[PDB]
This record gives C-alpha cells, sequence and structure tokens, in this order.
C-alpha cells in the first residue's frame, strides 16, 4: 500500500479533528525509518473548561472504518468517531486527514480501527496503548503538543507498522505531566 512503498525515506501526514463541543485539534507527522521513527506536533484549541476533554470524562474510542479516496491528486481519508465518555453519552468528532506519501485511487478504500488503553498509571504518566487498523519492527514515538494553552511532550516506544496491522506502544509523559485533558484526544495522533 501507499504507505509500504514510500520507505525507507518515509511519509507524512496532516490530520484535523473537529470535536461537537467547538474544541478542534490539528496535527501533523513526519514518520521515517531510522525502526519506525514518529515525530508529531500536536495542538488542540477551544476545548470547554466544563467540557468532558478538559475534565477527563471519557473512557476511550470506539471502534471505527476510515474510509480513503484520492482528492485532487492527494490521498485523503474521513472518518468521523465516536468518544465514549465516562458517563453513558458518546462524545462525536470529525476526522479529516491528509496522507502526504512519497509516492504522489479509482476506487474508494476503506480502513477499520480499533484504539483502546489496555492499561495506565494513574493521571496517565506512563499510558500502554493497543492500536488496530485492518484493510479492507520497532516503533520510536515522539510527540510535542499543546491543549489549551498547556505544553507537553510525549515519549513512546512500540511495536508493528504504524499504517496497518496490530501495534502496541508504551508510552510515557516527560515534559507537562500531569496532563490536565483527556488523553484520549492523543491517542489517535500516536
Amino acid at each position: 500500500d501507499y504507505f509500504k512503498q514510500s520507505f525507507p525515506e518515509g511519509y507524512s501526514w496532516e490530520r484535523s479533528m473537529t470535536y461537537e463541543d467547538g474544541g478542534i485539534c490539528i496535527a501533523t507527522n513526519d514518520i521515517t525509518m531510522e525502526s519506525f521513527i514518529n515525530k508529531i506536533h500536536f495542538k488542540g484549541t477551544n476545548f470547554p473548561p466544563n467540557g468532558p476533554v478538559m475534565q477527563k470524562r471519557t473512557v476511550g474510542w470506539e471502534a471505527s472504518t476510515e474510509k480513503m479516496y484520492e482528492r485532487d491528486g492527494v490521498l485523503k481519508g474521513d472518518v468521523k468517531m465516536k468518544l465514549l465518555l465516562k458517563g453513558g453519552g458518546h462524545y462525536r468528532c470529525d476526522y479529516r486527514t491528509t496522507y502526504k506519501v512519497k509516492q504522489k485511487l479509482p476506487d474508494y478504500h476503506f480502513v477499520d480501527h480499533r484504539i483502546e488503553i489496555l492499561s495506565h498509571d494513574k493521571d496517565y504518566n506512563k499510558v500502554k496503548l493497543y492500536e488496530h487498523a485492518v484493510a479492507r519492527m520497532k516503533n520510536k514515538l515522539r510527540m510535542e503538543g499543546n491543549v489549551n494553552g498547556h505544553a507537553f511532550v510525549i515519549e513512546g516506544e512500540g511495536s508493528g507498522k504504524p499504517f496497518e496491522g496490530i501495534q502496541t506502544i508504551d508510552l510515557e509523559v516527560k515534559e507537562g505531566a500531569p496532563l490536565p485533558f483527556a488523553y484520549d484526544i492523543l491517542t489517535t495522533a500516536f
């Protein structure tokens, strides 16, 4: 697939995440081989202080299916996800991502996604994540982000490909702990 023949140089994507309560996030990744190396800059704005994200009232994302397609000449990927709240309600969020693979089609292409937090330390300092991407090695990760004016940096280590297949990560907050927002808004950007 487009991410397989893009290496050993690497590819990149820009991701927009529009939440229901006005909060919006934009994240860019630059993936390269050295082992897979990931450098991501994350930023979210206008998350309500009484909302679920800034008050940590979320408990992981539900299973989802991203649809990939061709736009102008670009490879795009639409999907609307539902974040499950601590309370029984749901918290919707739209994902509009642009995959800028180096190898710059006619039909559609769907990818099922499943992300869960298997276990995590209190305050989500050390977190273990499980990612699952299905069509129809080692991975070093580093994220420097800022959410609602609070900067932070997350480092991680994991196994598996970062575009498809099964992937497990062991993340740890190095600068910015403790995070004052729901960690679930970052698990997708990884």
